[PDB]
């Protein structure tokens, strides 16, 4: 019965992927951002300029106040509110209702996005990073404990205005091609993984693999860009700059500020390199790689002037809190969050990014010695 969840995600480019949910009795419908980079389920619960609707606790006969405050600071944006519980369902999801923790957002700062069409956020990571502390059980833990939904979910994030699928409880084989390749979840807090090698156009960056995971590497559907530690970011940009030097870009382009444009249909994709990320595998000295096309890390953006040229934003930014494999990395892959077996699977998505001569890929096996040494401690 996973067909009922195919195409249950929508969104606008760069404004996150969201799924429809209901909270309370009678059910109040809200669009909820799908975020594997945090662990709090929170919804707008007070008027806000960018909110078209919000959770009205007074109108829910099943609402229970927990008499406890909460706030969450993200990398960008934050909110505060009041903790409580209520009945929650996913219309295009499993046919179940669960009582879950809900943070009623009463105040926020640079969190909600004008015209995003979502009113809350579903943190799908583990209790260890929940606010105010790990005793506040995350939504997915409650779903698994209260129903028979198996302890895993899979995400198919599709590019172009955007759509995708969140399969709750399993793997839908109609959403991918080829083989699934699995990397261990290093520790159950974020979805933490270990990157063991990085290549750009087949050239090894030749860095200490610890640099790739300093101070951690996570799979984060709630972050748009690929975010890289300072030293790795500098090496990647230098390599990407050289490969595309036949064209000039403003320096602000490489910072994610300015947007580059070309005549409609003349974007020179061939001058931008592919990025291969090698992930620790399931067996001794074995890794696998996922290859990222430039159509993934050059996010298309609405032409500020006369919409007559294809314009893009550089979707790779610098990080001071480790590597983030964000939405642009996940797009075109089918990513399986196999919580039950502490692993994350990758396969080419059925909605894969199309280049003419190159293709996004998930390939293995590879031999990589000393993979354990790549984890930061
Ligand atoms: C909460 C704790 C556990 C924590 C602290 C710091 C970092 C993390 C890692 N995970 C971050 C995500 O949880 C967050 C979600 C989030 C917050 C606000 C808006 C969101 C998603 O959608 C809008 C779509 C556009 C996304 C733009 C974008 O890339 N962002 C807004 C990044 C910068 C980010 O901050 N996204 C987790």
């Amino acid at each position: 019965s996973f067909v009922e969840m195919v195409d249950n995600l929508r969104g606008k480019s760069g404004q996150g992927y969201y799924v429809e949910m209901t909270v309370g009795s009678p059910p109040q419908t809200l669009n909820i951002l799908v975020d594997t980079g945090s662990s709090n389920f929170a919804v707008g619960a007070a008027p806000h300029p960018f909110l078209h609707r919000y959770y009205q606790r007074q109108l829910s006969s099943t609402y229970r106040d927990l008499r406890k405050g909460v706030y969450v600071p993200y990398t960008q944006g934050k909110w505060e509110g009041e903790l409580g519980t209520d009945l929650v369902s996913i219309p295009h999801g499993p046919n179940v209702t669960v009582r879950a923790n809900i943070a009623a957002i009463t105040e926020s700062d640079k969190f909600f996005i004008n015209g995003s069409n979502w009113e809350g956020i579903l943190g799908l990571a583990y209790a260890e990073i929940a606010r105010p502390d790990d005793s506040l059980e995350p939504f997915f833990d409650s779903l698994v404990k209260q129903t028979h939904v198996p302890n895993l979910f899979s995400l198919q994030l599709c590019g172009a205005s955007v759509g995708g699928s969140m399969i709750i409880g399993g793997i839908d084989h109609s959403l991918y091609t080829g083989s699934l390749w699995y990397t261990p979840i290093r520790r159950e807090w974020y979805y933490e993984v270990i990157i063991v090698r990085v290549e750009i156009n087949g050239q090894d960056l030749k860095m200490d693999c610890k640099e790739y995971n300093y101070d951690k590497s996570i799979v984060d559907s709630g972050t748009t860009n690929l975010r890289l530690p300072k030293k790795v970011f500098e090496a990647a940009v230098k390599s990407i700059k050289a490969a595309s030097s036949t064209e000039k870009f403003p320096d602000g382009f490489w910072l994610g500020e300015q947007l580059v444009c070309w005549q409609a249909g003349t974007t020179p994709w061939n001058i931008f390199p592919v990025i291969s990320l090698y992930l620790m595998g399931e067996v001794t000295n074995q890794s696998f790689r996922i290859t990222i096309l430039p159509q993934q890390y050059l996010r298309p953006v609405e032409d500020v002037a006369t919409s007559q040229d294809d314009c893009y934003k550089f979707a790779i930014s610098q990080s001071s809190t480790g590597t983030v494999m964000g939405a642009v990395i996940m797009e075109g892959f089918y990513v399986v969050f196999d919580r039950a077996r502490k692993r994350i699977g990758f396969a080419v998505s059925a909605c894969h990014v199309h280049d003419e001569f190159r293709t996004a890929a998930v390939e293995g096996p590879f031999v990589t010695l000393d993979m354990e040494d790549c984890g930061y401690n």
